[PDB]
C-alpha cells in the first residue's frame, strides 16, 4: 500500500518533469547553439510587432539548428561551423531524440503567436507543410546518394528536391510573417532566393577546397555540379568519366587527392564548374 | 523553366512519395499484436466517436507508433523487429530517421482532418503537440542513462516517471485525442497510464525471461529488473556484484553466455526477475481488485 499510494500518486498526476532533465537532454543542442537578419529585413514590410517577431525568430532557429543536427547524422558529418559535430560528442541516439523533441518545442511555440482560431489553423498548416516539404527534399537527397547510381538525377529532378529541402524552411518563415501581417506574395521569390543559397553552398563545398574539406564528395553528395557533371558525360558519350565520377562518389573517401581528382574533372573535363557559377549568376539576374 | 518552378507548389510526384515510404512499409509489413488498435475500438464502447473520426485517431495512432519504433530501433542499435531485420539495417540510418520524422508530421496533418471546429481544433494540436513532447523526454531519460551509465543509476521512481512519459505518451495520446472527440457526456487517464506502465515493465520483463536474445543485455538499457538490481546490490552495500552488473552492461557484449550471467545474477543473487513479475502482478491488482479492460490487463499479468 504504501507503494499503491505512491503509483496511484504517480499515474493521477501529469508526468513529471524537472529543470535538470530539460538540462541534461538539451546537450546535443546546446551544443550547435555555440555556433535572421533576412526575417528582420523582410519585416519591413510585414511589420509584425516586436514580441511577435522574436517569437518567428525563437521557432525558426529551432527548426533551422535542429535539422542541421540530423542532417549531420544522416551525412556523416565531422564538421559544423567549424566544430565538432554534436553525434559525435554526444551519440547519434541523443542528438536524434533531442532534434525531434525541438521540432515540438518549436511546434509549442506557434499558439504563443494567436489565439485567433482562423489565424492559428493556417499558422499550424504553415508549419505542418513546410515540414513536411524539407523531409520530402531531404528524403531524396539521401535516397539518390545512399542507392547511387540507382537513379541518375537530372538538373531538373535536382531543382524540384531543393524547391522542397532547402525551400522549405525559407518558404516556412516568410509565409509565417506574412499570414502575420496586417498587409502579391514573396513565395516565388524566396524561392529562388533558397535555389541560390543552395546551389552556393554546394559549389562553395567545392571551389574553396579547389583554391585552398570537400566534405560533400566524402559524403557522396548529388550536388548541383555533381549532378551537370554525370549527365553531362552521359550525354556526350564519356564512359569511363560517367562511371569514375560514381566510383569516387561511392568510395566516401577522406582522401584529399581523390576529391581533388573528382574537383578537377568537374573543373576541365565537364566544366560543371563554370557552368554551376554561370548557373547561380544567371538566377541572381532573375533578380536584378 | 525557373519561373515556372518557383511560381508552383514544390513538386512531389506519387513516385518520390513511394520512395521515401520504403522503411517505413517495411516495418508496417511485419505486424505487431494490434494492441493499441484493438484498445481504441473497445474504449470507442464508451467515446462513441463517429466511424470516421475513430478511423483517423487510428491512423495517426498507427503512423506515430510505427514510426517511433523505427526510430527507437536506431537509437538502440537494434538488429530485429518483430522477427524481422529492422528498417536502418536494410535502407540505411539517413533515410529510415528521415522516413520516421517525415510520417511524424504526415500524423500531424491528419489531426486538422479530425474537425472543422476551430475551438476543438487548438485542443486536439494541443493534446499531439505535448504528448509528443512527453514521449521525446521519456525517451530522453532512458538513452541518457544508458549512454551516460555509470553516471547515474535511476532509482525505481525515477524510472517509473520515465516510463509515463516515455510509454504513456502514446496510451495518453490516444485516450485523450477520444475524450476530446466525444460527443458522450470520469477519465480513463488513470487507467490508462497504469497500462503503460505495466506494458513497459512486462516488455522489460519478457526480453529477459525468454531467453532464460536478451537484446536489452547487449544494449546496456536500465530496465525494470536491472534497475531493481543495482539499486538493490546499491542498497545492502553488495559492491562485487553491483559492478559486476555494471560491467556486463557497459561491455555491450553479444556473449550467449555472458548474456546468461547476468540474467542468472539478477535470477539467484538479487531475485529481480521474481521481484519484476510480482510488482506486475500488484499493478495489476490494483486495477482488477478496484470490463472488456478488465480482461486486456488479466492477459497482461
Ligand atoms: C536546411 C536543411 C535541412 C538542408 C540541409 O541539407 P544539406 O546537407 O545540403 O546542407 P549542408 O549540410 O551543406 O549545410
Ligand atoms: C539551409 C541550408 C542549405 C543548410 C544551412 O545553411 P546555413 O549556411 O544558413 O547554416 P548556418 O549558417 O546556420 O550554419
Ligand atoms: C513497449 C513499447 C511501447 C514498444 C513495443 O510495442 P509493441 O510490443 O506493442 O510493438 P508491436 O506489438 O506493434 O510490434
Ligand atoms: C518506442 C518508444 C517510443 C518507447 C519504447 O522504447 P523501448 O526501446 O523500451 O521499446 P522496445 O525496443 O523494447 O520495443
Ligand atoms: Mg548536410
Ligand atoms: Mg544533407
Ligand atoms: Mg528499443
Ligand atoms: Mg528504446
Amino acid at each position: 500500500n504504501k507503494m499503491e499510494a505512491k503509483i496511484d500518486e504517480l499515474i493521477n498526476n501529469d508526468p513529471v518533469w524537472s529543470s535538470q532533465n530539460e538540462s541534461l537532454i538539451s546537450k546535443p543542442y546546446n551544443h550547435i547553439l555555440l555556433k535572421l537578419n533576412l526575417i528582420v529585413q523582410i519585416n519591413r514590410v510585414m511589420n509584425l510587432p516586436k514580441d511577435q517577431l522574436a517569437i518567428v525568430s525563437q521557432i525558426v532557429e529551432l527548426l533551422h539548428n535542429s535539422s542541421l543536427l540530423i542532417d549531420d547524422i544522416e551525412d556523416n558529418a565531422p564538421l559544423r561551423r567549424g566544430q565538432t559535430t554534436s553525434h559525435l560528442i554526444f551519440g547519434v541516439p541523443s542528438t536524434i531524440n533531442t532534434a525531434n523533441y525541438m521540432y515540438f518545442r518549436a511546434m509549442q511555440l506557434v499558439s504563443q503567436l494567436t489565439t485567433k482560431e482562423p489565424l492559428y489553423h493556417n499558422l499550424i498548416t504553415i508549419f505542418n507543410e513546410e515540414l513536411i516539404n524539407l523531409h520530402r527534399g531531404q528524403g531524396l537527397d539521401i535516397y539518390w546518394r545512399d542507392f547511387l547510381p540507382e537513379i541518375i538525377p537530372t538538373q531538373e529532378m535536382y531543382l524540384n528536391m531543393v524547391m522542397n529541402k532547402t525551400g522549405g524552411l525559407f518558404r516556412l518563415t516568410l509565409r509565417l510573417m506574412e499570414a502575420l501581417s496586417p498587409s502579391h506574395s514573396l513565395v516565388p521569390f524566396i524561392n529562388l532566393l533558397g535555389i541560390i543559397y543552395q546551389i552556393r553552398d554546394d559549389y562553395l563545398n567545392l571551389k574553396d577546397f579547389q583554391m585552398s574539406f570537400a566534405e560533400d564528395i566524402t559524403e557522396g553528395k548529388l550536388s548541383f555540379p555533381i549532378v551537370h557533371a554525370l549527365n553531362f558525360t552521359k550525354t556526350k558519350g564519356q564512359t569511363e568519366q560517367h562511371n569514375e565520377i560514381l566510383r569516387i562518389l561511392l568510395l566516401r573517401t577522406s582522401d584529399k587527392d581523390i576529391k581533388l581528382k573528382l574537383i578537377q574533372i568537374l573543373e576541365f573535363d565537364t566544366n560543371s564548374l563554370a557552368y554551376t557559377k554561370n548557373f547561380i549568376n544567371q538566377l541572381v539576374n532573375m533578380i536584378k
